[PDB]
C-alpha cells in the first residue's frame, strides 16, 4: 500500500530508538474527519524489507510506506516498559508476555533473521495485552549457509541485553537473541522499574559510574559469570531460566523454540 502524505496528518509524538523517530497519526484520504490511526517510523531500505515480509501476531505489523517512511499499525496500550510500572500485574501475565515474545521470536527466527534490539521498551501491546515486537532498526538477514552476522561495531545498541560473543567477536548468533530475551525476562520480573533496569544494575555489579564500562570490562564480567540478580518476588525457577538463557556459550542456550513450551508449563502453574 502507496500512502500519501497529503492525508497523512500528525497527531502526537511517541518517541524513537534507533534514532528513528515514530509518531501517531491519522490518515484520512476520503476526508471524513475521523480517519484511521497509524505509525509514521521516520530515518534504511532493509529495515523496512526485513518488516514487509513478516506476518505473524507478536510482531509489529507492516501497513506501507509513503516518500521515505515507515507505516505501522498504531498500538494503543503502549510498551511493556511504560505499562509494567502503570499496572498491577501478576507472575502468569509476566510469563503470558514471555510466552508471545518467544512465538513472536521463533517465528522471526524460522525466516532466517536476527532482531539484536530485543528490550522491554521495543516490545509493545495491543488492546488484548498482546505482544507486538517493535524496532526492526538492527535486525539482519543471517547469511545463508552461516551461523552468525558479523556486526560492524556495537556503536548505538543496547549493550547491556548483548552476549558476550557480540561485545567480543562481534558475533550475532539466534543464540545472541536468546540471551537478549534472557534480559528482557528479567525486565518483565523487576515490572520495568527504572532503578532495577540493566544498565543501572550491570554498573552496580562493579561499582562504577554512569560511562565507565568498556566493552572490555564488560566482557570480562560476563565470561567470569557475572550475572544480573534475581528480581524482587521473582520464582527461583523462572530466574533459573534466565541464566540458562545468559549461558557463556551461544550454543549451550535454549532456542525460541524450545523455551515456548517451558513458558507455557510454568504460565500454567502461577495462574489465578
Ligand atoms: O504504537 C506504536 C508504537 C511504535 N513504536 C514505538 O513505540 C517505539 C518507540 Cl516510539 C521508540 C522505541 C521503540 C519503539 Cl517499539 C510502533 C507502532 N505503533
Amino acid at each position: 500500500t502507496v500512502f500519501h502524505k497529503r492525508y497523512l496528518k500528525k497527531i502526537r509524538d511517541l518517541g524513537e530508538g534507533h534514532f528513528g523517530k515514530v509518531s501517531l497519526y491519522c490518515y484520512d484520504p476520503t476526508n471524513d474527519g475521523t480517519g484511521e490511526m497509524v505509525a509514521v517510523k521516520a530515518l534504511w531500505k532493509q529495515e523496512i524489507d526485513i518488516l514487509r515480509t513478516l506476518y505473524h501476531e507478536h510482531i509489529i505489523k507492516y501497513k506501507g510506506c509513503c516518500e521515505l517512511q515507515l507505516v505501522m499499525e498504531y498500538v494503543p496500550l503502549g510498551s511493556l516498559r511504560d505499562y509494567l510500572p502503570r499496572h498491577s500485574i501478576g507472575l502468569a501475565q509476566l510469563l503470558l508476555f514471555a510466552q508471545q515474545i518467544c512465538e513472536g521470536m521463533a517465528y522471526l527466527h524460522s525466516q532466517h533473521y536476527i532482531h539484536r534490539n530485543l528490550a522491554a521498551r521495543n516490545v509493545l501491546l495491543d488492546n488484548d495485552r498482546l505482544v507486538k515486537i517493535g524496532d526492526f532498526g538492527l535486525a539482519k538477514a543471517v547469511p545463508e549457509g552461516h551461523e552468525y552476522y558479523r556486526v560492524r561495531e556495537d556503536g548505538d545498541s543496547p549493550v547491556f541485553w548483548y552476549a558476550p560473543e557480540c561485545l567480543k567477536e562481534y558475533k550475532f548468533y539466534y543464540a545472541s537473541d536468546v540471551w537478549s530475551f534472557g534480559v528482557t525476562l528479567y525486565e518483565l520480573l523487576t515490572h520495568c522499574d527504572s532503578s532495577q533496569s540493566p544498565p543501572t544494575k550491570f554498573l552496580e555489579l562493579i561499582g562504577i559510574a554512569q560511562g565507565q564500562m568498556t566493552v572490555l570490562r564488560l566482557t570480562e564480567l560476563l565470561e567470569r559469570g557475572e550475572r544480573l540478580p534475581r528480581p524482587d518476588k521473582c520464582p527461583c525457577e523462572v530466574y533459573h531460566l534466565m541464566k540458562n538463557c545468559w549461558e557463556t556459550e551461544a550454543s549451550f542456550r535454549p532456542t525460541f523454540e524450545n523455551l515456548i513450551p517451558i513458558l507455557k508449563t510454568v504460565h500454567e502453574k502461577y495462574r489465578h
